[PDB]
């Protein structure tokens, strides 16, 4: 899995250990081994959500499988929770795009997962 | 809908009010209320387009529906127009990837839009 | 085609000429003219791969066609190669997401490619 968060929250407001928390919780939620989880946080962005520059986030979670209606609701509760607790972003100012990747369309270690 | 622009134009060249202009015009084009539109501009990027580093943009518009042949031509005219007028980027140095998201694949407010 | 590299390697560690090299190598690999290749490198990122902040990269290659099982294995060998040689990133800490874009879903020069 690969989880990306882009936010207008400043870098100083991202707490120490946040990338590890995300890694841990995503491994648990997706069922994937932690060695396969990648996470990427991009603060200080020039963004608006509903026309407003109050704290917001635009995110993406891509995974080979483990994407679907019920799973994605679960991930959204988890991730909006983390963004609210840690970054002080309202859940209603977060979008998370989910992507179910075919294994042939993910490169890693000089090959793909197919 | 969510619109992201990555560009090598410097931050100071992004005019005041541009995120609101994008929000407004995207609301009109997609038909969706502006409260649902998110916009994200990433200046100062290390980029090339066709092997050269004059002003360029790599963008994305992801929406639950409102994506298709005709609509995407319209959006391209609109958005290339804005990028040329406001950021002085030639339309021929802009790519916009369009993504029609399934509602169950967009997280928001602790759940999905399904 | 458009190739994006997000990495925690510092800006200074990206060699002069790297965007041109990627352009050339991608034009050869995809068979598309260089004028159609766009490349984007984002250093200095806050990222982790398998919980580790050792050098890593999260990448994307989107193209109208020229994507599939065998082609993507080849691209992965190529691009992991380049990232290892030039940025000193282990192939096993690189993900590359491949996107086969429909021509009607790529905007350019006030219209789409359809």
């Amino acid at each position: 899995p690969m989880f990306i968060v882009n936010t207008n929250v400043p870098r100083a407001s991202v707490p120490d250990g946040f990338l590890s928390e995300l890694t841990q919780q995503l491994a648990q939620a997706t069922g994937k081994p932690p060695q396969y989880i990648a996470v990427h946080v991009v603060p200080d962005q020039l963004m608006a959500f509903g026309g407003s520059s109050e704290p917001c986030a635009l995110c993406s979670l891509a995974s080979i499988g483990k994407i679907g209606g019920a799973q994605n609701r679960s991930y959204s509760k988890l991730l909006c929770g983390l963004l609210a607790e840690r970054l002080r972003i309202s859940p209603d100012r977060v979008y998370i795009n989910y992507y179910d990747m075919n294994a042939a369309n993910v490169g890693w270690n000089n090959s793909t997962f197919a």
